[PDB]
């Protein structure tokens, strides 16, 4: 549309330096249209201070804000006890406190199944080892959000659960056939598909769907699978991108870039301001040769900020 066209900065999702909202971190979101951002421990004091908080960064960014966090039992926990109305419940309670103090997202349900008891990656937070049981508390986190009004946020995709990493700077990798990642890590996303609206991307390489690229990267992945197979229409976000495998395997504009081109909406650009300032320019450069692609990305986080506004 002619009167607002697509800005770089509207498909980031940034971090904020504290617990209160800054006049120069508030310039600097109006500055650049910032739509997005995620709120970890460093942002969190007290509930009237996260309130206080929420609440200026819905003025400063406006109707579209989306205000995640990231993060009371465990999923293994739940999982265990396997009360598929418990784990909705609890799940409810959290998002009634988020949507209390104005945030509209949440990074859970944890999708990722512990199958591998010698290699426990997620351990804690996965909701159990077969895809039976990580389906049925997976839907019940899904549900005791999205009826408070917050959007929860399926991680991470294709699936954490059982990945071998060759050193600390090489991508994990997945080596499972295709058959086994149909039974094992797709299957609780393939089934709850229609119930999740918005799903977080993997930076791990599977040799069955794509050798080449990281999940995160990958056109077959996020459009091939994801969009074309699946049909999915709801948000793709990429986990981090200053996480140490990727940071030291690409350039933090360059990955960014990659991945809205590869099918993401939306990409986690986290860390300092002058990491922050190099991924909008290069984002900068991509949106003008893509404006009908990357409308439709923009779209897909409005829709979910109307069906999830912030505002508390």
């Amino acid at each position: 549309s002619r009167l607002d066209p697509v800005r770089p900065g509207q498909l980031l999702m940034i971090d904020l330096p504290g617990p209160e909202l800054d006049k120069d971190t508030a310039a600097y979101l109006r500055e650049h249209g910032i739509g997005a951002v995620c709120l970890f421990g460093k942002n969190v004091e007290s509930a009237e201070q996260l309130r206080r908080l929420c609440a200026d960064l819905r003025e400063v960014m406006g109707e579209h804000a989306l205000i995640a966090i990231d993060h009371a039992p465990s999923a293994m926990s739940l999982g265990a006890a396997d009360d598929q109305q418990l784990t909705e419940d609890v799940n409810a309670a959290l998002a009634r406190q988020l949507r209390s103090v104005g945030i509209n997202w949440n990074f859970t349900p944890v999708l990722d199944i512990n199958v591998n008891p010698a290699n426990p990656v997620i351990g804690d937070r996965a909701y159990g080892s077969d895809a039976a049981r990580v389906t049925r508390h997976g839907r019940a986190a899904l549900a005791g959000h999205t009826r408070e009004g917050v959007a929860p946020c399926a991680k991470h995709f294709p699936g954490h659960g059982d990945t071998h990493q060759d050193s600390h700077l090489a991508l994990p990798r997945v080596s499972k056939s295709r058959a086994e990642l149909d039974a094992g890590e797709l299957a609780p996303f393939r089934a709850l598909l229609p119930e999740t609206p918005a799903i977080m991307t993997a930076h791990i390489v599977y040799d069955a769907l794509d050798a080449e690229h990281p999940a995160t990267l990958s056109p077959r992945i996020l459009t091939g699978l994801l969009r074309e197979e699946w049909g999915y229409d709801g948000v793709i976000v990429t986990d981090s991108m200053g996480m140490q495998a990727i940071d030291a395997n690409y350039g933090r504009g360059e990955a960014a870039v990659r991945a809205l081109r590869a099918g993401a909406d939306l990409v986690m650009a986290l860390g300092r301001r002058e990491v922050q300032q190099a991924t909008l320019a290069a984002v900068a450069e991509y949106v003008p040769e893509n404006q009908a692609a990357v409308a439709t990305k923009r779209e897909r986080l409005r829709a979910l900020a109307r069906r999830f506004p912030a505002q508390a």
